[PDB]
């Protein structure tokens, strides 16, 4: 008797006192004090105020600078759009619901907010996977007669949308489901109940294998091989101080990107490990949503790492912000 069940929700709070209410109807101030809902709102406001400008500016400077519109940069624009889906499908709705203390848009809005927020995060995840694959192909040259062009980059972008849809769409039609989660102000995949009517168990396995294990392996393999190839070529040209300088910065950047990916990935692994190692206590709204809570900031630091640290985008952003000068 850990929470309270109802049609389309699971409030992680016991109803022996009789105070639990539908998260679609009344504020959940027994899960958390009102000031903590306000802090959830303040957190959403921070993500909005940092997330929108950085990601919109990425799309904007690409319009003004011809040299950014190269096929290898298409996946980065896809990343920027995905973060905007998270900013407007998730953060802004959650800022609005948190100030009410519950999900005021009903079960239909729960599927909408759940779908688009899950879609945004999925497109971003697979954009990082596709970018790793593309860089591996260009550098390690595993295909002998291959040249990466416009059609290939479009293929990679469409691939992320397909992978994002095959995660975000099944809960709309009977495999798992979308319900309020955590403090019940935002909606997502039901990892919290074993709803047999929608076969939640098998969807969690499928999420774990395809959308969690595989992205980590691909990112690690591609960047591992890329670093190996680059170190290998630089070893054959140690008389070039710039070759060694480029090798050091490629390695340093791959380390930064892998560590950033692990900072978002490991919390899920730790919490899932705890849920399956102990598996004997009730998990409050906060605990099993802690990985999701901190993974939201990826809408801010991913464009910082993949775009603002790119030498091209940075100078074009400075030129755009400073009205064409400097
Ligand atoms: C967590 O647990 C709490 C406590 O159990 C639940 O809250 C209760 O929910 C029930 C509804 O399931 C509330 O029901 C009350 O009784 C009447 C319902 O209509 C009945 O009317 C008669 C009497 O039985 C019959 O025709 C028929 O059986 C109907 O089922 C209403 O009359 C009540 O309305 C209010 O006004 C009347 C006067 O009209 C007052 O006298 C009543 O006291 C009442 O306040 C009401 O609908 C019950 O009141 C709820 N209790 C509390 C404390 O809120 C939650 O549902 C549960 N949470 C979740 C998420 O499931
Ligand atoms: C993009 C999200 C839609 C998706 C996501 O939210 N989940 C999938 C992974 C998850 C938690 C739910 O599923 C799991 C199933 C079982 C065990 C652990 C699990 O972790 C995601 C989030 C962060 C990363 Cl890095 C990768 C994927
Ligand atoms: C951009 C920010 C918009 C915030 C809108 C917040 C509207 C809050 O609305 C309030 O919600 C309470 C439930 O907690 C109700 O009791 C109040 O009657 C209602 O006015
Ligand atoms: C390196 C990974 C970058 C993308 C991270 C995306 C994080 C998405 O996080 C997910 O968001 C959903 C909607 O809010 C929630 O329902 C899920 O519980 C949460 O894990
Ligand atoms: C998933 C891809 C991660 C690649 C991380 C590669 C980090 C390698 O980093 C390099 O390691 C060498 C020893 O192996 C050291 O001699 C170098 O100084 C160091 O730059
Ligand atoms: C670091 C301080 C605790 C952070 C974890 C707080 C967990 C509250 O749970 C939160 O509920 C919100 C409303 O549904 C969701 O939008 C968040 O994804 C979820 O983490
Ligand atoms: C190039 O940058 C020349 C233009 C001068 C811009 C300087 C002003 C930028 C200030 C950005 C920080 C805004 C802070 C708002 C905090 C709420």
């Amino acid at each position: 008797m850990c929470g309270t069940e109802g049609p389309n929700f699971y409030v992680p709070f016991s109803n022996k006192t009789g105070v639990v209410r539908s998260p679609f109807e009344a504020p959940q101030y027994y899960l958390a004090e009102p000031w903590q809902f306000s802090m959830l709102a303040a957190y959403m406001f921070l993500l909005i105020m940092l997330g929108f400008p950085i990601n919109f500016l990425t799309l904007y400077v690409t319009v003004q600078h011809k040299k950014l519109r190269t096929p290898l940069n298409y996946i980065l624009l896809n990343l920027a759009v995905a973060d905007l889906f998270m900013v407007f499908g998730g953060f802004t709705t959650t800022l609005y619901t948190s100030l009410h203390g519950y999900f005021v848009f009903g079960p239909t809005g729960c599927n909408l907010e759940g779908f688009f927020a899950t879609l945004g995060g999925e497109i971003a995840l697979w954009s990082l996977v596709v970018l790793a694959i593309e860089r591996y192909v260009v550098v390690c040259k595993p295909m002998s007669n291959f040249r990466f062009g416009e059609n290939h980059a479009i293929m990679g972008v469409a691939f992320t949308w397909v992978m994002a849809l095959a995660c975000a769409a099944p809960p709309l039609v009977g495999w798992s489901r979308y319900i309020p989660e955590g403090m019940q102000c935002s909606c997502g995949i039901d990892y919290y109940t074993p709803h047999e009517e929608t076969n939640n168990e098998s969807f969690v396995i499928y999420m774990f294998v395809v959308h969690f294990i595989i992205p980590l392996i691909v990112i690690f393999f591609c960047y591992g091989q890329l670093v190996f190839t680059v170190k290998e070529a630089a070893a054959q040209q140690q008389e070039s101080a710039t070759t060694q300088k480029a090798e050091k910065e490629v390695t340093r950047m791959v380390i930064i990107m892998v560590i950033a990916f692990l900072i978002c990935w490991l919390p899920y692994a730790g919490v899932a490990f705890y849920i399956f190692t102990h598996q004997g206590s009730c998990f409050g709204p906060i605990f099993m949503t802690i990985p999701a809570f901190f993974a939201k900031t990826s809408a801010v630091y991913n464009p910082v790492i993949y775009i603002m640290m790119n030498k091209q985008f940075r100078n074009c952003m400075v030129t755009t912000l400073c009205c064409g000068k400097n």
